[PDB]
């Protein structure tokens, strides 16, 4: 049995280091015989804002608009904007979801943050109760492939930016694990802009290389100890 | 000599708890004689996406688009889109910047992440020469006023969501502190949707009561130790 992979990509320039990491993922997974799909957010001019335009049906409460309540209800009724449902179908069938993006303020670019806000709604990605290990997307794997401006050294406990794992918390635990995803070790390609030609090729080669045996990997213990140690 | 306050508000509903917190801040700071300005992102339909449209005229390299460089260059060349510059002016004149928003996936809603991504560009909020304690916005104060779905109990080091200080790291340290901001202790209104009307009032009152002496408050030590340590 093969596998389906969804790459949610967030970069404006195809020739970027991110674009290369993305194309590398596509080529390698495609070579393995895997089914691959890419959601190129910027090329899709993907809507990041969570507004009442995401609901098409009669609102549960037209007097006071509550995004969470309205999208939860719209999901069950099937009155969500189609751009949201198109993404949910991709995630639903996916066995692995890779996020390829440059770090923006210790997080994901707003266009990708919007994807997370609008696509992972209650009813589809999780339920109350029905989160974390009970998240609705349980059984699926997720992986963050991040590029940075800061060097590995800066991203250390005693470094100026602190350990890289610190900023992964909101994404891996607060979002992915919350929805039931098993999180694979993140792929951080440190400061490609500062790196030399050979170092950049090595970073890219390491990515595709790791992808060759990605199906053999085990997820990380997405806990506070893993991220912070303490 | 009077103070200037900018409130970056991120909520779709005026009758919301977030809306009330913002209105209470405007009322209290206005009563004190403070100069107050509010950036209602949703009402402004603020653009969250970082694209080449953020640069006016012609790009310094229309071959390969590098947002960071193009915006840095555009800033120094006074060629940024007006929505961006309108915000920077409010920021530059402000003595205190309050962010009022509901917690979305352990972070800010995408529309607000976009504000941070696009408004705090290189040359304005920071530069290789000066960052963090030497950020270009040094001297100014920043304060996060966030509302959550989860309860205070859930937000403890041994709780399901972990300690709230954990998700503050990317925002307070990675973003605000990085730009020279002195960070005031966050204002977190835990689960207002769960709490009772009396408890909700208590929360809003603590906020307004706190605003009475915010100018007397001392900045928190934005350190890895403060967020993660004991
Ligand atoms: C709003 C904003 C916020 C930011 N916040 C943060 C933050 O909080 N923390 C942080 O650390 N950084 C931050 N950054 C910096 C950001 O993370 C980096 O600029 C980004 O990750 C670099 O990745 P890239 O793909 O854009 O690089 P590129 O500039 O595209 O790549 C660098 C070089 O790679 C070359 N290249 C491309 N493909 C290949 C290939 N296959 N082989 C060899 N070379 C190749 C390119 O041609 C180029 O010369 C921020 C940037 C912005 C704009
Ligand atoms: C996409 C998305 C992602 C999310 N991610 C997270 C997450 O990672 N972690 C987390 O903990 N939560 C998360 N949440 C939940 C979110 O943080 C809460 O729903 C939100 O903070 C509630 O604030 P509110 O202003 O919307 O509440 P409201 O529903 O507007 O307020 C609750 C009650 O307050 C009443 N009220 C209004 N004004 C007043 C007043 N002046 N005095 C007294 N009562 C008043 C209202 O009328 C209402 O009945 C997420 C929600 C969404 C939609
Ligand atoms: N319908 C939004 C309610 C909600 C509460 C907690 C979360 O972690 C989350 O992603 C969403
Ligand atoms: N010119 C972007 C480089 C950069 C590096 C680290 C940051 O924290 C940041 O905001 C921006
Ligand atoms: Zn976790
Ligand atoms: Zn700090």
């Amino acid at each position: 049995a093969g596998k389906k992979v969804l790459i949610v990509y967030a970069h404006q320039e195809p020739k970027s280091f991110n674009g290369s990491l993305k194309n590398v993922a596509v080529d390698e997974l495609s070579r393995q015989g895997c089914t691959v799909t890419v959601s190129d957010l910027y090329a899709m001019n993907f809507e990041p804002r969570a507004t009442d335009k995401d609901i098409t049906g009669t609102l549960s409460n037209p007097e006071v608009f509550n995004y969470g309540v309205e999208t939860h209800e719209a999901y069950k009724q099937r009155s969500l904007a189609s751009d949201i449902t198109d993404e949910q179908k991709k995630v639903r069938e996916a066995d692995l979801v890779i996020f390829q993006f440059p770090l923006y303020w210790f997080s994901v670019p707003a266009i990708l943050k919007g994807w997370m806000d609008r696509v992972l709604c209650q009813g589809f990605a999780f339920d109350i109760p029905g989160f974390y290990d009970s998240g609705l997307l349980q059984g699926k794997l997720a992986l963050l492939s991040v590029t940075t401006g800061g060097t590995a050294e800066m991203y250390t406990k005693t470094g100026v930016n602190g350990d890289s794992r610190y900023f992964l918390w909101p994404l891996q635990h607060g979002t992915l694990h919350f929805c039931g995803f098993k999180v694979l070790a993140p792929q951080i390609s440190f400061a490609p802009e500062i790196a030399s030609e050979e170092e950049r090729k090595g970073m890219v080669a390491a990515w595709s290389q790791r992808l060759q045996t990605i199906w053999k990997e085990e997820p990380i213990p997405c806990t506070a100890h893993w991220h912070f140690g303490q």
